[PDB]
């Protein structure tokens, strides 16, 4: 027949045999989802505050928190975009509570790190050229934004095993409360928009949405929670210490930059198309206006500080150490072909190393446009990094450069936009550049670990599977949920109830304008709780 | 204290059992509608789970431009049905199996997705190749996949038979006037072939299971209310609107082919349009309706179509010839003198260089608002009796060039599933409301819960491990007169002068019913109520 | 609130909580990040060796391979293959005092790893390293030093801390087997390969997590160990012996480059696809393919035929028509078409194979500035095949013509590839050569397709884009279950695996014919791991 000869007779008996083509199928708790939305209360350093009050008899268990945000119409002048994932980037902190105190809270951006392998709650969140691409108003009833609703996924240990990991209400009042980030940290704007006005007409509109469950007869049983602590080092110091350590069961340690000595002005910003190469390709294209200029004799508009240079007949022009070849089709006879060898330069003394931008160019090639009276560039060779589309412009034009800085034209400088994203790692826009050279992490006085290469990083990449991990200490291997978590077990006799990190960060070039972007040393640690469900929803710290 | 093993299990002995991939020839039967009917029946095909259709398409030879619909395979399903002697065993519709597949990229992929299907392909000779053949593979995911061996179809000592009704090869392509459907829809064959993964099983030891069958009602034209009656015990309701083209020819200006994100359609409408949006002519341009109204670019290079602005500027014209800019390609209007929706007002900046050696000019960057609503407009509507304007004013040439569309699992106005036109979603049990939004919070909610970026407005009323447990489900109250689910929904109103407010909407709604497999004599499944 | 209906619906059965549980207190353990230095030794394979002992080590799964790539300095072209990592393992094998627990070969961890983005990420795929970078002085950086990671993908993973190996006071010694520098570098003649195959030395250090378990409970388990069979040259059969209880069987074929000096036109670097193929090798053709010349063109060989483009446009090379136009050229300068860039023929007045043939339009515009043609569009019919060609073969005596008509400019470009884990006749292993598969279980017929349905099966139940013909016996959950396997009979002759497949034939007169082929057969085998007195597996029969 259809089955092969072979394996009827192979087939064709005494053991004790697990049926593995059929299962008795248990009868589960009787209970009835339903999807609950709630409009909550603002409050107002005058931070917005979102509360959401839920109390329901019938309302035996919740999880799956999603918080939608109705984004308004913008309208008038300049340049303006939201940050990419506009929805996580609102959320400053996160508390649900009971009567009895705080169940489980996260910080804004620890919520958009548990979120940042979920590519949905990503794209729900507000990913969109419509939403993230830097719209420009030309008139001041233009429309710069059109309306918009995002959802912010608020995951929550109550999501792991679905029904068997939810939050109970035993007959108490739940309070979801969400602090809101100035609106200044969601936008990316010029000068030109009027931020002021904005600032003052924007208002954060809240929805709580939950699965809630209507459960027939519960039998409640305690749990285990695993509740995120963040403490963040003082500025460009490599330590950083999370006291009271009892029992934990991850620690993540990671790097953020601190922008507070700048104006938050950057020259460039590739919207929506947010790879490393769109970064790099925007900034090539801000710089390009003022790097290759046809004009009928020497160029106009540029401070006397430029070192503006015709193009000599082989195309060669040289920049000391360094040169760029450039070379334009269908010039008029009237102009000339000029480089800005100087287009953005630092130096802290008078005759030492130069970081000129002009010299990370070798070959610029293109076409002069009649119609348009401009260069159409075709192929560029340059040098330029994800570092140079993070330098703030104040770092070009600080008291430590000697030179002038910033060479371009007014033009050009009135296009900067402005960038306040609250979740931004590393020392650049994509934190690529791994910045900490050596980690090591001491529980007391004893060394728990130490590593050269950021092989915890790797770990973590691979056993949550994101592309986008940080340095993470992993105690528990344990199934959660269904087993009381693996912890690291403190001393406090022998003062082993603090982790102690400590980094060797890189060194850097002091003629490199990025020396200066100041770093945060961020050491997160997940402290382990006991859900207790007797008189009320409450929680205790595991010591 | 007791503590459980982490570090080590007992390893249990299975059930003695030898898998086999077993592939079957069908029976072709033809409304004239093929249908493929697979009979399996062996002593030793104790059970059997993973369907897979393959499907061999032929080679396409003629004039003209031809290419398939992405995933080939899935748009040929119009339903599927695995029953044995005591009748329907389970079932779905093309459609609901192609949702059930649409997270599962290797599936779609096998069906049928590359450039070779989906690239729009031309003919030149009358015996020229525009599609060499190839076989395509359908994964009909059925219940029995869910646990693999724990769910599997048991059919010992009894005829299961897998019958696949299929669509007309008319839904599967998009083609051209100069193609001659007429010879091709007569000399295509459904060449198919069944395969699943068979379990021959010593001693096994069957017990009954419950299985989740797919329903959909399907409302009237511009309706905005559907029922599904005799609801008694289910998991769950998904809610969607598909567009329906009866009043149109079901021709549409461009198609982007295999690129298929909503960038590529919008890129390939602009493309189709920029050939008689900015014309290099020796004097006026001919070959237009004289309804076209075609304005020379001035020196300034703007050129004003009533509020619009619109920069052109092309480079290496010749002396003789000057720059023209087509201001109304299309329009619509439902009064003399009303809001006019003009294609050519959506174009702020068009720049490129004329080539003298082709005579024709190289656009090198255009500054748009085109969207993704504007390329999935069926050119019908633009030419239709509530328009006050011509509609249509391009070239014969571009014309012709225009393309059949007749996907037949199109949701939403748009080809991307992008726009959302439904405002307010009311679901009724019996008479009482069950639930009730504003906003697609059902949609988000089946997206994170599935883990799709194209999910519906669903709601579940199983959240227990399938398999295992035995399905929770909406339980009817017959007295009461809840044994039956109503959707109404409020569309969202758009404005009368735009053509996509006079796409025609059809509301469907998908009830997973609640089901018990009982296999004493022979394999069969009753209704839970 | 709750909907009244829902309520009024709600408000004796034995019923399964699903909304509580009883946390169970697990096993007492610690788990850590151990990273150890191996022992480097050297026809002179390197070969690393990491000895594991430590009583705080009571049982270890996930192990990781870092490897320091050095700075890459001199003249010339250089890249490393995409996934570098990977394809630096010939061989790992995870052995004790008893001997070996687990081995892999190379090119089968890599074949099990293929569905993971991140592990495939971390082994190195990124511009930085896979596209080719030029070296113009004696002293310039072609490559930045750089870091990979490999994951040793093992048994002991599936399940976690369930599935982990245990270490019974044993010693556990992982040995990694590296294949030559040359597999992994794609570089041109100008790198001084020479120096680069002295002066590189693999730098690995193996990483695990390591879990110290307070009283251990042991207990024994099953492991699948992979074997496979090479098959001769071209041969469409290869049998594996001694085969008593298999979990798997896949089947695939190999290039074999062995007959070339495994050097290419063309590589796309970084960029993939099977687009991003065909657009590189198109790419280094139209140098030579369309010239702008004051008069006819030089430094091609006497072989090559460049005919002026008429006033029309199109160019006759027989039954092909290839429309070329450029504009702006230069009134003292005509526009040239190689009609013979690559051609192939075994006979004097036969089928000619000729790759300017397959190019339809060729437009762009000619630059003044930089004195170089600008390509706007390129119809053609350029395959993925057509990339994989050895340039030996272009060159060979099978071949009647020249053969390579291109310029020593172009053909100074030419680039060495040498990637070991290489499948069908395709960089992108889109030719499926076999048109049929037979399986036989002794003499006995086990399976046969003529469609590759196991290969699909493959891809769909492992979540897969690039699976293999394999015949899956064991359906049955891992770890909490004996795997199923095929049974053996010794007595009937039952205990082999015998693999032939029939091959579809090339045309002759096309270069691809002469690319050698090699069958692979990969059978898993059922072993059970006992720990009584130390680490030990038993082979099922």
């Amino acid at each position: 027949g259809a089955m092969n000869n072979t394996i009827i007779n192979s087939l064709i008996d005494s053991i004790k045999r697990s049926n593995v083509f059929a299962v008795d199928s248990q009868i589960p708790t009787l209970y009835m989802p339903q999807y609950i939305s709630l409009s909550g209360v603002m409050t107002n350093d005058n931070q917005a505050i979102a509360s959401f009050e839920i109390r329901d008899q019938y309302i035996t268990a919740l999880n799956h928190l999603v918080l939608s945000l109705e984004l308004p119409e913008v309208k008038g002048m300049g340049r303006f975009g939201y940050v990419p994932y506009v929805g996580y980037k609102c959320i400053n902190h996160v508390s649900i509570s009971s009567c009895n105190g705080v169940i489980w809270e996260i910080e804004g951006e620890e919520l958009y790190n548990n979120c940042i392998n979920n590519t949905i709650a990503l794209k729900h969140s507000g990913y969109s050229s419509e939403l993230n691409d830097i719209s420009i108003g030309l008139t001041p009833n233009d429309t710069i934004k059109e309306p918009s609703t995002v959802y912010v996924y608020i995951k929550t240990p109550f999501d792991v095993e679905d029904t068997f990991s939810s939050l109970k209400l035993s007959d108490s009042k739940i309070t979801v409360t969400v602090t809101f980030n100035p609106v200044s940290d969601i936008v990316i704007r010029d000068s030109s928009f009027d931020f002021e006005t904005f600032n003052k007409e924007f208002v954060y509109v809240p929805e709580l949405s939950f699965i809630g469950y209507m459960v027939k007869n519960v039998q409640i049983k305690p749990s285990f929670i695993e509740k995120p602590r963040r403490v963040i080092g003082q500025i460009n110091q490599p330590t950083a210490t999370v006291t009271e350590v009892h029992a934990a069961t991850s620690l993540s340690v990671y790097t953020k930059p601190y922008y507070g000595n700048t104006d938050n002005k950057f020259i460039s910003y590739p919207g929506y198309s947010q790879d490393e190469k769109d970064y790099i390709d925007a900034y090539v294209s801000r710089l390009l206006d003022d790097l290759v200029i046809v004009s009928d004799g020497p160029p106009t508009g540029y401070p006397e500080s430029a070192e503006i240079v015709e193009v000599p007949e082989d195309g060669i022009v040289s920049i000391q150490d360094a040169d760029v070849y450039v070379k334009i089709d269908n010039v008029p006879d009237n102009m000339s072909v000029y480089l800005h060898t100087n287009l953005l330069m630092f130096g802290t003394r008078k005759n030492s190393f130069i970081y000129n931008i002009s010299k990370k160019f070798s070959a610029i090639t293109g076409t002069y446009s009649d119609a348009t009276k401009r260069t159409i560039f075709a192929h560029i060779s340059h040098s330029i990094n994800i570092i140079d589309t993070s330098i703030p412009v104040s770092l070009w034009t600080s008291q430590r450069n000697v030179y002038n800085g910033d060479n371009r034209s007014a033009e050009s400088k009135a296009k900067d936009l402005f960038i306040n994203d609250p979740f931004i790692k590393g020392i650049d826009f994509k934190n690529k550049t791994d910045i900490i050279s050596r980690l090591e992490v001491r529980f007391g006085n004893d060394v728990l670990y130490s590593e050269n290469g950021p092989i915890s990083r790797i770990y973590n990449e691979l056993l949550t599977k994101s592309n986008n991990g940080t340095r993470t200490l992993t105690f528990n291997f344990t199934p959660k949920i269904f087993f009381r978590p693996t912890t690291i077990t403190a001393n406090v006799s022998r003062g082993k109830d603090k982790l102690s990190v400590r980094v060797v960060y890189s060194t850097m070039d002091v003629n490199h304008p990025i020396y200066y972007v100041q770093k945060q040393l961020v050491v997160v640690c997940n402290d382990l709780y006991k859900v207790s469900y007797d008189q009320g929803v409450s929680i205790t710290k595991i010591m």
